[PDB]
């Protein structure tokens, strides 16, 4: 019971212009009756079946004939293509026979020579009516003329045998009988049938090659692939849907509309694609933005010519996170429940000891006494795990998990050393860290990425999605760790010399490392890593950016060996926040309750003993 012609799921970007077409670039276009125009209407009756609308099923006057010696009516034409095998012989012409007496008790004249004209066959995979007038002609229905009419009506009878491309003096003869079968069942005069017969097809027929009409091309504006898949998950993940099944309602006529901008989502595909930042064709990207103030995604990129069902999505996939989780693990917690300053002393050491396990710096060298705006800026291991320590201590066993799980950072276990600082089960999405700081970037707020608007649907429901919302931090915490992280773009800091000129942004880079035993048994050297990030935000928007290697190789052949490999996702970082910021100057709201000056703020009300005026080097 399935004579509906699917129709496929539209997108909108933010503007609500339409932006993708999930047709899978398919040479077909759904067209409603009332649409089609009454010349292109006539055009087929008058060569197919002149008296439609009277008739039933078969004229029955065109059995009378052809047994004689055949011919049938669009109702069983119809039938045929509800698939009735493809042997013959009187049993195809059975069931079809009977099929078009039922079909038309159940629909109308109307639907029935709808779902003709839209699934009837016209050659080079051109399925309906719409859409071999956009193929052969470029034309829409409304403005084109007889000639064209008449051929396209023409073509439907044997296609392929018909097909102007291929054999123009059949297609010529094919077009000329349909004109004439036209004017005999008088559906155009004597003038306008020897007006339109002295009419070149060639006319507005768009030139073309053979291995271009072969060319069914499935992946079209590529770039909105990766926006796509993640409208695919949340589409499925509200009440109205769920119950049902994706690969359905997406050809159920839905619309729908996101935050998606068009033109971050370009630029950051284009980058990611055109980047020179690669070691080698192995090398992953997955970057996410999202607006800071909403948690809405603009642009997001599942990685270098990601394609759909074939692609992981590397934006939305977890990733061990490296040193990018320190704000949130150590040094945040610690002003929400403490009010450090943003100078509160650390001692730095040559290794440290929590439980049996021996933690050192990336460059293991000391640095003494530092302050933690510095430690955090030049992403130091120990202070941050001191800080952690002291969090616990000070704050509760299980304080620090609680700051996390509020950003969407969720632990099953426990939250032991190794995790604090990227290790084991601190693994997170691009996305999932996006959102953690855009919390940091609009006042403490965090907004589970979303990206669906609403949906609406073709019977005329319409649903308006929402997304998780919920204060996460007090504002001094979120300004603090935004005003603190400015610094990483500052000189010594760990993102130095990718800052962008008129804008104020921050960021915690990130180096994720290999295990122990893995050093040894692929030879890595000392200064290689598995996961590089970068996390920036401005009051605007929020970008994570991740890059890996789909699997370790010997000597860091698929590692990130030194500065110059580890500052790969900065370069596609500023590109991209470089083009899409605008200059307009907004910074990150301060507070009142936060008082003093970068490097030295601390919570008004309540200021630290422990505050140290020693610079990084």
């Amino acid at each position: 019971a399935k004579l509906q012609d699917p129709i496929p799921a539209k997108i909108y970007d933010k503007n609500g212009e339409l932006v993708k077409t999930l047709d899978n670039g398919q040479r077909h276009e759904h067209v409603n009756l009332k649409d089609v125009p009454k010349s292109m209407k006539d055009a087929v009756l008058a060569t197919e079946d002149n008296r439609f609308y009277e008739h039933g099923a078969l004229d029955y006057k065109r059995l009378f004939g052809a047994i004689g010696k055949g011919a049938s009516t669009l109702t069983q034409q119809v039938v045929k293509d509800a698939f009735l095998s493809q042997h013959k012989s009187i049993g195809r012409k059975a069931q079809e026979a009977y099929l078009s007496y039922r079909l038309e008790q159940e629909y109308s004249k109307d639907d029935i020579f709808q779902v003709y004209l839209n699934k009837i066959y016209y050659s080079d995979g051109v399925t309906g009516i719409k859409a071999a007038a956009k193929y052969y002609f470029n034309k829409d229905l409304k403005d084109l003329n007889l000639a064209e009419e008449a051929y396209l009506a023409g073509l439907p009878q044997v296609p392929n045998n018909y097909n102007i491309y291929d054999h123009p003096k059949a297609a010529e003869d094919r077009k000329n009988t349909v004109l004439y079968l036209m004017h005999y069942h008088k559906r155009i005069t004597d003038k306008q049938w020897e007006d339109a017969k002295k009419i070149d097809l060639k006319a507005n027929l768009v030139n073309r090659t053979p291995e271009e009409r072969q060319n069914i091309d499935t992946n079209q504006d590529s770039e909105y692939n990766s926006y796509v898949n993640f409208v695919k998950s949340e589409l499925m993940n509200n009440k109205a849907f769920k119950d049902e099944n994706l690969g359905n309602v997406l050809q159920s006529g839905i619309k729908i509309y996101t935050n998606m901008d068009k033109d971050v989502q370009k630029t950051l595909q284009n980058d990611v694609d055109n980047g020179s930042f690669y070691k080698n064709k192995d090398q992953q990207v997955g970057a996410t933005i999202l607006d800071s103030k909403t948690g809405g995604l603009v642009a997001i990129s599942g990685g270098r010519d990601f394609k759909d069902v074939v692609n992981r999505n590397q934006a939305t996939d977890p990733h061990p996170t490296g040193s990018s989780l320190k704000p949130f693990l150590a040094y945040g917690p610690a002003i929400e429940n403490m009010k450090w300053a943003t100078n509160h002393a650390i001692q730095d050491e040559s290794s440290y000891q929590v439980d049996g396990s021996t933690f050192r710096n990336y460059d293991t060298k000391s640095h003494g006494t530092v302050s933690i705006y510095d430690a955090l800026r030049q992403s130091f291991n120990i202070p941050a795990l001191k800080a952690w320590q002291s969090v616990k201590q000070n704050a509760g066993n299980d304080a620090p998990k609680k700051f996390a799980a509020k950003l969407g950072l969720n632990y099953e276990g426990d939250i032991g050393p190794s995790e604090v600082l990227g290790g084991s089960a601190s693994e997170f999405s691009p996305t999932q860290l996006a959102s953690a700081f855009a919390a940091i970037a609009n006042g403490g707020t965090y907004n589970n990425a979303h990206s669906i608007q609403k949906v609406v649907t073709r019977d005329g429901e319409t649903i308006e999605y929402d997304h998780t919302s919920h204060k996460a931090m007090s504002d001094y915490t979120a300004y603090m760790l935004a005003e603190m992280l400015k610094g990483t773009f500052k000189p010594y800091g760990s993102a130095y010399g990718h800052g962008v000129s008129g804008v104020n942004m921050g960021a915690k880079t990130g180096t994720g490392t290999y295990g122990a035993e893995t050093y040894s048994q692929y030879n890595l050297p000392d200064n290689a890593a598995k996961d590089v990030w970068i996390n920036g935000f401005t009051p605007q928007y929020t970008m994570s950016v991740w890059m890996g290697f789909s699997k370790v190789k010997q000597y860091g052949e698929n590692s990130f060996v030194g500065h110059s490999q580890q500052e790969y996702p900065q370069f596609l970082y500023e590109n991209v926040m470089s083009k899409i910021s605008s200059r307009d100057g907004e910074d990150f709201k301060r507070p009142s309750s936060v008082s003093g000056s970068i490097p030295s703020i601390n919570v008004s009300g309540s200021q630290d003993n422990n505050t140290t005026n020693r610079s990084t080097h």
